């Protein structure tokens, strides 16, 4: 109580071993070193001189080290003890936990820890254990008493409880209740999808829709700020997307002149749906890393389409003038120009299209020159002869330039960009990842077909309107750990070989002085 | 002589060991029997196959092909993202494709065919443009239904399919040859290069322990090749039913311990003429020369 | 690179200064002819290339505000674009 006055008084003003000292001092020691790295970084960014932006930039990550090796001695102690030194109420930082406080400061450092990332997938699989394998799950997921077996391990009406109440369980309820969405969404749309009038399966699908419009009102509204902050994202202005286009397609498709219209919409509406999948498992150890660190190859997806696209209309042009074919509609020329070079690159090359000896000749134009006829009917209906050779060696620079050099430098770029990225987004899903298992925990626990019934609770509910000697054993616990990580350190810190050369030149300098 | 049959079971490729014989049984099983015989020659076919894939296991022991061989079960992981991330795809442009051409023989296994199988092919080059493009195809009225209609050019591509809004159906053949055929292939090399350089010294370590198991097994076998091994397992059977010298040593352990101690003074002699141990004791003698002047 | 984490407004005038005791030459230009290519490679000097790419106008204008006020000349006189950079 007075350490902690003077340390938040020694963060206020900028004093960095003002501010080391009083933390050494004090308790609560975890805790407090996350809370000034909060306040140093909310501080720095409100700053006018760059000078005093860097310090406190500076300190803060000192303090970020310093929480980081302090927990790593007491998780090497007890695993058990430190768990419970992470997930506690600090009444000294607003009754805020260690890890909302490593949150909001991005204290990136501190999620990176194995301790940090143990206790996230103790707290995912919330009561049951830690090391049950994933069929066990699946089999006690589809067969409802066969949780009541030995199966699964159980402490890390009751029982059912602990189950069912996983955060675990409410991911694998939810995949599997979109999943049935989608198929719900093709049968529709693929078997029975009448001209007249909606059928019993698609009024089901539009009921279906409307639970999913809820939800996210639901997390839309629980107020500027908050829909500014929704929809300030990327994949909510996409979740978003996929009912206006929703609306969109059921409107149009009521009306009796734009059926058609409706079915287009609503097909293209089914892959925003399909693409909302790869969101939902970023949650996972094995997918999720993977998924994050494919949105960084665009800037190289660019590159490559920019170089394309240039020499894609430098060759479909030119082939497109040196033969001159007569069927000159501006979507037949504007196919042979962009459409039929974009296929050469996978492989598709019509030979019989472009080279006359393939090509049975004639008199098939009333203008002068030769000419001859390719088979196809949209190749045009008559093609010139002058010059064949040069359309020929053109295809052969088009496929060395497209797929060689393009292909195999795009290759290169992937492989350079890969390996430079791939421990900053490592480092930046490991401090995501308690973002997505806190937000399966705080959900209606129920799957989304049956969350009506809990939107009208909670509507209903909407218009009605560790003990003390254990914290005290736990934090000198704490203090152990901490007194003997500084004084570790201090031996570490003498015992080096400059610090040893510091203390001879003061003994040759007393020698001096003694002969003097 | 349970706990040796449950090493036994424990293993993988011992499990696939047993996995081949269960599946020829099954085979010889159906085919003796007078209504099962295209059941019993399709489970033997599948049963070959089983037995070739057992091959890799036996080159395991070899200088050349084995540390490879251990090195690509390691990339599985990478696989199985880039089967997560097609199938998702697959799935949105099969349906959609499906959804805005509307062919009208709509059996469930010719949908699967055009949504799944179709789109599958696609990544290997095997693009059919006379099924989903009307330009290549016939028009007329072959469906008694509101609007435009065209004939594809195939057994199994539907018999009529729908011309509205055909450009997004090319468009969206465009974009699926992009995302598929430029973003996974590549970044599927780009992850295979950096789990392989990652992984790579690890599994030479770990071949080289396991190098040892390997020439220990095939020296304790019975000594004829497991055609004529009947004999050899007679021999066990029938003998089932009836149920360096001394001075050598002091050389070699007396030549090893003079390794040792010449070992331990080259060790000692590095350890006393470093840098840091010569400043200590640098400081103790300035100590001992203030303690003189004191 | 001490003057310009102290300030970047007064390094910018320090740069852009056409000095008389080397015939009137701007330090980029100096910079230019000498191939001083680890003097180009400071965040700095890239900083100030972008500031003067970007002419008077705000350095962090995104490329649709500039099609849009190219497209449609008198979006000019709107709340679009930061001047005075």
């Amino acid at each position: 109580a007075p350490w902690s006055d003077l340390l938040i008084w020694a963060l206020l003003l900028n004093r960095a071993q003002m501010a080391i000292y009083f933390w050494e001092k004090g308790s609560n020691s975890v805790a407090s070193a996350l809370g000034a790295c909060l306040l140093l970084r909310v501080m720095a960014r409100l700053e006018s001189e760059a000078e005093e932006a860097a310090r406190r930039k500076d300190l803060a990550a000192t303090f970020e080290s310093m929480s980081v090796d302090l927990f790593g001695e007491c998780y090497h102690n007890s695993e058990e003890r430190a768990a419970r030194l992470l997930l506690r109420r600090c009444p000294l930082w607003g009754e805020a936990t260690c890890l909302q406080l490593a949150m909001q400061a991005d204290a990136r450092a501190f999620f990176a820890q194995d301790g940090v990332q143990s206790l996230l997938t103790q707290k995912w699989w919330g009561e049951m254990d830690s090391t049950t394998p994933i069929w066990a799950l699946l089999l006690a997921f589809f067969c409802p008493p066969l949780i009541y077996t030995n199966l699964i391990v159980f402490r890390k009406s009751k029982r059912w409880s602990d189950f069912w109440g996983a955060p675990v369980t409410a991911f694998l309820g939810n995949v599997v209740s979109y999943l049935l969405f989608l198929l719900l969404f093709a049968h529709v749309l693929l078997v029975d999808f009448q001209p007249t009038k909606p059928s019993v399966s698609e009024l089901l699908l539009y009921f279906w829709a409307f639970t999913l419009l809820c939800e996210e009102l639901r997390q839309g509204l629980g107020l500027r700020h908050r829909l500014h902050l929704y929809l300030s994202d990327t994949w909510n202005q996409c979740d978003l997307l996929a009912l206006t286009c929703f609306l969109l397609g059921v409107g149009c498709r009521l009306t009796p002149g734009l059926f058609d219209l409706g079915r287009t919409v609503l097909c293209l509406d089914f892959m925003i749906f399909t693409l909302r999948l790869l969101h939902i498992f970023t949650v996972n150890k094995q997918l999720g890393p993977k998924i994050v660190i494919v949105s960084k190859m665009m800037k190289d997806v660019f590159f490559f389409l920019f170089f394309l696209c240039v020499w894609l209309v430098a060759y479909g042009v030119a082939t497109e003038g040196i033969l001159r074919p007569q069927d000159r509609s501006l979507p037949s020329i504007l196919r042979r120009v962009f459409y039929r070079p974009y296929l050469q690159i996978f492989g598709q090359i019509p030979q019989e299209e472009m080279d006359v000896a393939l090509m049975i000749p004639g008199n098939c134009s009333m203008e002068r020159g030769s000419w001859a006829h390719p088979e196809g009917p949209v190749a045009g209906s008559c093609v010139s002869q002058y010059a064949n050779w040069l359309v020929v060696l053109l295809l052969i620079v088009f496929l060395l330039v497209a797929n060689i050099l393009l292909l195999n430098l795009l290759i290169a770029m992937f492989s350079y960009t890969f390996s430079k990225v791939h421990g900053n987004s490592d480092l930046y899903w490991k401090a995501q990842r308690y973002s997505l298992i806190r937000e399966f925990h705080s959900r209606p626990a129920l799957a989304p077909p049956l969350i009506i019934i809990s939107h009208v609770r909670l509507l209903i509910k909407w218009l009605r309107r560790l003990s003390k000697e254990a914290e005290r054993k736990l934090l000198t616990w704490e203090s152990v750990h901490k007194e003997n990580f500084l004084l570790a350190q201090a031996r570490d810190k003498r015992d080096s070989d400059s610090e040893r050369l510091k203390r001879t030149s003061q003994k040759v300098d007393t020698a001096l002085k003694q002969l003097g």
